[PDB]
């Protein structure tokens, strides 16, 4: 696997508001032998795994909107029910480069 993307994140996920669920480091990996395997990962120094999922070439990786760039809307499947989590990072830019590494990442799968 390669390292197409890395940054810190907090992993912000919907409860019956939106709710923190930790703070970890998000990979995004393709393995060097598939480029139609690319997943996300984001481990906190308990290492646990916050996140590890598949990206669907399907799906929109985007920004809440353009006034909070830094908010990434994660679209995820989980029992056949649509859930969006939130990926937050600090800076604004940062935002902007997942976008671009994953929207780049389903074109090249």
């Amino acid at each position: 696997e390669e390292v197409l993307f890395c940054e810190k994140a907090k992993l912000l996920i919907f409860d019956s508001g939106y709710t923190s669920r930790g703070v970890g480091e998000l990979k995004l990996l393709r393995k060097k032998d598939d480029k139609g395997k690319v997943r996300v990962l984001c481990r906190s120094g308990m290492g646990h795994v916050l996140l590890n999922t598949s990206v669907v070439k399907s799906f929109k990786y985007q920004p809440i909107d353009a006034d909070n760039e830094n908010l990434i809307k994660w679209p995820i499947i989980t029992d056949g029910k649509l859930e969006t989590f939130i990926i937050k990072v600090k800076q604004k830019a940062d935002g902007r480069r997942l976008v671009g590494a994953v929207a780049d990442a389903q074109q090249a799968m």
